[PDB]
């Protein structure tokens, strides 16, 4: 609809700046943190975005990982580039995410991956849509026939891949969270996990998983919340077996 | 070229064949287990390229992952589809892969990624390229502002991780071997890494990365050729580092 | 909704197999006659789509196996090629089309530019669209401001460029009338005027260029369906001055 | 090479610039002077391809198009977008050239199309290439098996599809004469013809053509070089054909 295709056509608009400077970047330093990074291009990006919600939604709050943050009945939720690393690198994974979260719950969420002409999005009651088809977790219903995936956690992923890569087909690592998340609900994956990070990075991811057909709740099996901080999005067939593998690598980890 | 142009314009036609399948394969053969699959279109799409083959250099020998096998002085090396479990799942990570080997030495490299519309190259003495342009490999001398990546083998991978991930900036697991290997020639990634493999899935890769400014020799740093069984791919400024961290990997296994 | 997507997905789908013979006609076809393989590839093509309707949708009548009634009947539109010359020269202007039509009325239309990896389509009242986001015909509302165009029809193409010529900014002749007539309900070009052809050749833009908000009458300005015998496509705020000089054009023709 | 790679190159990152805006100046700033906005997107994406051959070959000339005429040993000549109308009316054939002068002869060619992925080049001496492949005029022999193209040119256009109709397969009107020149060499068009336009705008393509094996000459048939003010673009095999037909034009106009 209206706020919608507002958000497809401007994460698109958005999205050929970033290729302007994908891979061929200059300043890059990192971030609150440590291991991620941050760039010129990232908050170049954002404020592109900002200044349009404004013009149409002046009376609307905004929330960037990096720079503006307030809260609101009426709040959208932009990362101006997920997958910073990939994109500084020259690596095709990365996006733009843009979620629209209304009196406390998201209404619809988008992430577009320039570089791959993906726009993958859903608004709540509609549907998952991947430029302009219908999408839908899959139906793989076991393990062995399943591509899961995971972000890079210090002393998770490696202990994650290793229990997992023994009862799955491939545990793929690509770079960028919330296409990843989007892919669980284009199908292309049957599942993906995320440890210790961001709740809000991942409102536009969750919403298509969910209009996609998939399960999304916290390392605890218990639905995903504004208050949950690990996730794991799936296609809601194989989720009890992700979920207690995972308490299997968060435990060994101590 | 003659033979470079020849084999950019077969693979290109056949990329188009793969999408049509894409991520809409009914059946997959289990080759050897579960995590080793093939499918019908992986031997429609050999043959279409063993057949042109055939037609332009009839008396030449043609080498595949399954189906034909030859020997000789003029040698052409196929890989229908590397990454098939992605091609199978709709990831857009898998690419047709294909090599002409002259008296044991591959002359030219061609790998194709039809999904991401990616076609690097090399000729022996000419460079590397990515659709026409000029590719090198990275620049980045410390293993800490890199990211390597590596394929998915059951206990070496969940071990390399946990080794490299404290030493790196991250580390990437796509499916494409052919197509991870050329990525470090196009300088997206540092490194790359292979444990048991055949050099259909990266005969290419090799001349790529080679021409590109990078090193390739095997686990234990003996600068290899046709094949090996292990290989590791670099820009050359970090092999020694990576060759460290795989063979302790290598050992702490076993 | 479930023929819309089905649509969409068999397009994209088949386009590929297009994409594999695109331009790739050797001269030793386009000498002797190309007639033949374009008819090959056309055959092929609406093999696919045929089979996937039937699977589908059973009961329905494809492409008039079951007689052509104006009233009181479902139809299924397929055109494999449009824009056959500019596809064999080895133009990216050419598409695939698919219409469902129901009592002369176009219910849903699907306009597919494989090479253009552009998809128009339109379902009766839910507006048009382009790769997921929405389109509405141009507010040009003065011939002299506006991009018209029509196709390479021996008599009536150099006498409509006479005409429009200074009445207008630019005339333009695509070679591919389907994608030609949607390009109207996306504003690209603000008129389209078709000279004798086939009705179920654009019916599909036919719903895409309502959809979106412009208007679509034959020559005697009567309102167009999928059996009418002229077209003229536009932003339907300058239809009238078009109506006008091309009967004009037509008067002095025949 | 260095001057063919970095432009390549160059015109690819700048071509994101254009995708920004291309299509993207709605009725709301079409209101507030849009042949201004357009404008600014032409200076700005001079200004990135001005500064970047400054930085990399500082004391050579720079002719852009809305520049100056400056004279010298090595001139790069510039054409931030061809194909303006189409640019601002969303369609997808507009272009950005870069031409590369030495001792008063174009040394080398470069025609981006940024909406359609098209990079077309050419070295003095090493043929003519299409995203990395070698491309090469058409081999049609007769006019009533070709497709020809020329611009839209008020007084011309007219009489020239009128006098050509009969006589040719299929004429085309696309919108950008570089583009258009440079699908000569890739041949995708059997000839094109212009009017009155100034060489340094066609400059890249006349290098493309001719590497490709074609011919370029002005309306009288002899070699095309700066006093030349109309031309034609052709395979070499029916050139002559053209120019007679063209010659017939040239009479009903004066």
């Amino acid at each position: 609809m209206d706020r919608l295709d507002f958000s497809i056509k401007l994460l698109r608009k958005v999205g050929h700046l970033l290729m302007i400077h994908w891979g061929r970047v200059d300043n890059v330093e990192k971030k609150t943190g440590f291991k991620d990074i941050v760039t010129e291009i990232d908050r170049e990006a954002q404020r592109m975005i900002v200044d349009e919600i404004r013009k149409f939604f002046p009376d609307e709050n905004i929330m960037a990982e990096e720079g503006i943050f307030e809260k609101g009945d009426r709040l959208w939720i932009i990362d101006p580039i997920d997958g910073t690393i990939n994109f500084v690198h020259g690596l095709p994974n990365f996006s733009i995410s843009l979620a629209y979260v209304e009196n406390g719950e998201v209404k619809l969420g988008v992430v577009h991956a320039p570089a791959l002409n993906e726009t993958l999005y859903a608004e709540e009651g509609s549907g998952a849509f991947f430029n302009g088809e219908r999408i839908r977790v899959s139906e793989n219903a076991s393990l062995e026939e399943c591509v899961g995936s995971t972000g890079s956690y210090v002393d998770f992923t490696g202990k994650f891949i290793e229990r997992m890569e023994k009862r799955t087909r491939r545990i793929r690592i690509l770079g960028s969270a919330a296409l990843n998340a989007a892919y669980v609900g284009a199908g292309r994956v049957d599942f993906f996990v995320t440890w210790r990070i961001n709740p809000w990075d991942i409102a536009a991811g969750l919403i298509i998983v969910k209009e996609a057909g998939g399960m999304v709740t916290d390392f605890s099996g218990k639905e995903a919340n504004a208050f949950s901080k690990n996730f794991i999005f799936s296609n809601g067939l194989i989720h009890d077996e992700v979920v207690k593998v995972v308490n299997e690598v968060v435990e060994e980890i101590g």
